[PDB]
C-alpha cells in the first residue's frame, strides 16, 4: 500500500535566495504528483528541520532523502548520515528510521542533468 | 568567425572530490563539442584560476560565464562580477573583457533540470 516521500536535504545557509530554491525544488516536486509527500530539511545544527525531525513528522512508509550537494562534503558523507543513524561515507544507503524505510541517495552533482543545468544556463531553453 | 568559450565558475571549497565534480562537467562539455574552449574557475581569493585569468587565457571571441551554485550567494552577485569589472547583482550580464564579449549567464540553482537532478537521485536512469 506504500505512501512515498521524499526529503530534499540542504547545508546550513540561511540565505533567502537559497531557502526559496529548496522551496522552488520542493513545491515542483509537490505539483508533480511523483510522491506522496514531498519535504526539505538541513544537515545542519540550528536550522529547522533536520532530516531526523523531518522524518519523524512524515507518515510514509518509504521516504528517499536526497542531498541536493555538488559534492561529497561531510554534510553528505558525515552529518546527514549521523543525524538518521545510518553509516557514514559516500553512496546509496538503505536502512529504517523509527519503523519506517530510509533510502539516503547520492548527492546530484554528478548527474548528467547537472551538465545539461549548465549548457541551459547558456542555451536558456525553455 | 566566432570562437566560443565557456568558464564553469565554482566557490573556494578545495575538496577533492568539489574539484573533480567541476572536471567532470568541464571535460564532459569539451567532449561535447558545444564549446570551442571549456575552462574551470574560482570565484575565491588565493585559487586558481580566478575568472579573470581563465578569461585573459582564452582566445575566444565570446565567452559564457555560468555560476556553478545554487543560490544567488555572495559569490555570485559580487565577487564573481567584481572579479571581472562587470556590474554586481543579479541576472544575465553582457560586456567586455580586454576586448573580449563575455556574458555572465545566471547560476543553475533554479533550472528545471536541477529539479530533474534531484528526481534521477531517487529514479537513478542511465
Amino acid at each position: 500500500g506504500m505512501r512515498r516521500g521524499l526529503v530534499i536535504v540542504g547545508h546550513g545557509s540561511q540565505l533567502n535566495h537559497y531557502r526559496e530554491v529548496m522551496e522552488l525544488h520542493r513545491k515542483r516536486i509537490e505539483e508533480s504528483g511523483a510522491f506522496d509527500e514531498v519535504k526539505i530539511a538541513f544537515a545542519a545544527r540550528k536550522r529547522r528541520p533536520m532530516p531526523d525531525e523531518a522524518i519523524r513528522e512524515m507518515n510514509c512508509d518509504i521516504i528517499y532523502v536526497v542531498p541536493l550537494f555538488i559534492s561529497y562534503g561531510l554534510h553528505v558523507t558525515e552529518d546527514l548520515p549521523d543525524l538518521l543513524g545510518f553509516p557514514r561515507g559516500r553512496g546509496i544507503k538503505e536502512g529504517e528510521f523509527e519503523g519506517k524505510k530510509v533510502v539516503i541517495c547520492e548527492p546530484i552533482g554528478e548527474d548528467y542533468f547537472v551538465t545539461y543545468a549548465i549548457l541551459n544556463s547558456v542555451f536558456r531553453i525553455g
